[PDB]
C-alpha cells in the first residue's frame, strides 16, 4: 500500500543506516559513491546500456532533501543502483564483485528496518 505518505525526518531516521552501513564498506563501495562519469572511467557506451544511472550520492541527497514519500522508493533506488551495475559491468570484473558484496550487505541491513516500518 505505497500510496501513503510518510514524514521525510522519519524515513531519514529509519532508512539513513542501511545507507551508512553500504558507505563503511571499503573498498566495495568506493565505485557507487560518485555517478558514473562514463569520460572520466573511459566507458562512452554507459549511458547506452543504462538507462536510469543511481548511485550512494544520489540516494543520500533525495534521503537528505526528503524527495522520498514512502520506504519502497529508497529500496527501488539501491536496487537500481546494484541492477545497473551487475547489467553493465562483466560478471568476472571488479565492480560487478564489489557490487554483489554491497547487495548482500544491504539485503541483510534493510529487512529488519522494512520489517520495522510496515
Ligand atoms: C571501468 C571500471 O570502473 C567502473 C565501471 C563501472 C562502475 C559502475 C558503478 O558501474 C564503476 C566503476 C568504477 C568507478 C570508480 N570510481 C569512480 O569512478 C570515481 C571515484 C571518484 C570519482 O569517480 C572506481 C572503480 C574502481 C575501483 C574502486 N577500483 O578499481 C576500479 C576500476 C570503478
Amino acid at each position: 500500500m505505497r500510496k501513503k505518505i510518510f514524514k521525510p525526518e522519519e524515513l531519514r531516521q529509519a532508512l539513513m543506516p542501511t545507507l551508512e552501513a553500504l558507505y563503511r564498506q571499503d573498498p566495495e563501495s568506493l565505485p557507487f559513491r560518485q555517478p558514473v562519469d562514463p569520460q572520466l572511467l573511459g566507458i562512452p557506451d554507459y549511458f547506452d546500456i543504462v538507462k536510469n544511472p543511481m548511485d550512494l550520492s544520489t540516494i543520500k541527497r533525495k534521503l537528505d532533501t526528503g524527495q522520498y514519500q514512502e520506504p519502497w522508493q529508497y529500496v527501488d533506488d539501491v536496487w537500481l543502483m546494484f541492477n545497473n551495475a551487475w547489467l553493465y559491468n562483466r560478471k568476472t570484473s571488479r565492480v560487478y564483485k564489489f557490487c554483489s558484496k554491497l547487495a548482500e550487505v544491504f539485503e541483510q541491513e534493510i529487512d529488519p528496518v522494512m520489517q520495522s516500518l510496515g
